[PDB]
């Protein structure tokens, strides 16, 4: 059959999985934007140079350490393309985090190495030291999903000497817009296999838009370049971007993180008076992981009235867990009835 | 150096490469369009249903036989990656033909088997019947690029049968529009190996939207979904591309390929009457190969007058050949003038 054909990989494979949404950690309002650049009948630059250089403005880098894509789940493929050789190399994450590490490295068919975080889901650096042997690219989630804390910077220090001429650490920081201050751009300047997630589909509520980026020294930047399609960004996407990384944009942006931060310590004062609340773990970011006594129970009846959450309950040390993206005040309140 | 953490390939690698811009096969004049959707803060369908329903309408197919992503460019990519292991298995091209067929592979890391086309641009059958073992993908651009003709279609059902389980066979209709007879869609009943490229970038007139479809059988499409990024396509393109692909949409493309065409041929004639024009070659396309004496001579001297024309030169049996898209009457006349 035409199934036979196909590779053995793809044809065994993991494929990624009046109501309230508060489980795909989006504003929760829309920003509207209109397009200004009426020329979608040529082609779009490679990377267009606004976006670029606007995106380097705000995160302090220079232009030539910043690469942009579809979104930063595009960021985390083509690192594992240009360095991950599929057969020979491997990956290596901690569990429990972001699942598009393992399905993306997966779908290309090269090795998964799962280290564990520690029971407050901080690095096990002598684990990960035991399994660097042929790893080329490192995972690391800061502040982590689903949990939603900040890696210790001395931990961050530590794997980056581990790795230092053998592997390339990236910071997931696509929640990093919540606590800028534990932003690890300024340490491109130490390590030059250092390299950071951004994106715009969460505190600057542009998800629909698919623009994430990599920022990394010129040589890590240069080598994503040869491996990424010729025209990634679409002309309505980096012409509203460069819109939204303005600086009057930028200022927004902030607005919507002060609003985000409110509301999440408002929702976790308020979950921690519930009784069937066993647990709320802090954040530094705009979903709040909680347990649940009988959470399985508590997400379907949830499910049943329009809230909808995203149940953790299955992923490594997270039983008993749901995940809750901060919404508006009137989204919190419902939830909070609702339970 | 961070350059030896790279892969072998991706090291060694070829990287895709007041004025008249007849280049790029991109329609001239831009059509406009606005936004309908605000919904950007929230993550678009994986396969926006109304652009999938209108497009299915549109080529004559079932919804269920339709993908869409980034171009044609990304379904070129995707096929690869569902149906070739690296190291393992091969890509089939016959040159000279479209560049991305053999930089998707080399960049992912697949053999390309190439088998060159008969002197008039036709399939070279009893070669391609030579090389198939191991082959898992077979490329046929038809209408080709740069060339411009038409396959036999007596020729593509000898492949369809060669190939019967053994590979899939890929026909990139991005001119299609040009010559609607000519479109292998209906052929999906009788062949479940086949598959077809589409796009909105050349008669369509949407180049910088990024957007392209897989038209095959059900079973095709389902291993293309489990190896595409999870939203693949933006809000703000999948809300144009809807739009384009309206009934008065239809409408008003069909009124730009005959634009086209007759401005076509309106070049062809006047081509051959030039001194330099050695040989015009026909086209059922929006671009014209042209054979001219000392053709980087000429393609400088336009070159440096602001004409931009694109070489063929180095092409496999496309010494002394130029192609030019087809654009106004004005950039037609800019042309035949400066020649
Ligand atoms: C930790 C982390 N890293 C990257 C991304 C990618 O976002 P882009 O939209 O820029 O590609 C995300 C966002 N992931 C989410 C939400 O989390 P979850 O519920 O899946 O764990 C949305 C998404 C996008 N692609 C898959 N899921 C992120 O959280
Ligand atoms: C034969 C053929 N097949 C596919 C595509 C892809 O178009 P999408 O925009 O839908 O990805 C093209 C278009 N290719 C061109 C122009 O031809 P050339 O001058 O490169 O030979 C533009 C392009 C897009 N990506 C690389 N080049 C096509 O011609």
């Amino acid at each position: 059959t035409i199934t036979d054909l196909a590779r053995e990989n793809v044809r065994n494979l993991t494929p990624y999985q009046g109501d309230v949404w508060l489980n795909a950690n989006e504003y929760p309002t829309a920003v509207e934007f209109q397009l200004t650049q009426q020329t979608l009948n040529r082609y779009p630059e490679c990377q267009p140079k606004a976006v670029i250089e606007n995106y380097a403005q705000y995160a302090g880098v220079k232009p030539e350490q910043v690469l942009v894509s579809r979104g930063a789940d595009e960021g985390i493929e083509l690192l594992i393309r240009a360095f991950c050789e599929p057969g020979k190399d491997a990956i290596l994450y901690c569990p429990p985090t972001y699942g598009m590490y393992s399905v993306s490295a997966e779908t290309i068919g090269v090795e998964c190495r799962t280290v564990p975080t520690l029971d407050n889901w901080q690095l096990d650096l002598q684990g990960i030291s035991d399994k660097l042997d042929g790893v080329k690219v490192v995972y690391v989630c800061s502040p982590n999903n689903p949990t939603g804390q900040l890696i210790n910077p001395q931990d961050f220090r530590t794997l980056l000497e581990l790795t230092r001429g053998k592997a390339i650490v990236v910071a997931d920081e696509a929640y990093i817009e919540f606590c800028p201050q534990a932003s690890l751009a300024g340490w491109l300047a130490e390590y030059p296999h250092l390299a950071i997630l951004r994106t715009l589909s969460k505190a600057f509520a542009l998800a629909g838009l698919r623009c994430g980026f990599t920022l990394a020294n010129e040589e890590v930047i240069n080598l994503l370049m040869k491996v990424i399609a010729p025209y990634p960004l679409s002309t309505p996407v980096a012409d509203i971007a460069a819109q939204a990384l303005s600086p009057q944009g930028i200022v927004a942006m902030r607005e919507r993180v002060a609003q985000i931060i409110a509301e999440r310590e408002y929702l976790i004062a308020a979950l921690k008076e519930i009784p069937c609340v066993e647990q709320v773990f802090d954040s530094e970011t705009n979903y709040i992981l909680a347990r649940f006594k009988a959470s399985s129970a508590v997400f379907k009846s949830l499910w049943d009235q329009g809230i909808i959450l995203r149940d953790q309950n299955k992923q490594p040390s997270l039983s008993g867990c749901l995940r809750i993206t901060v919404g508006t005040r009137e989204e919190s309140q419902r939830v909070i009835d609702a339970l």
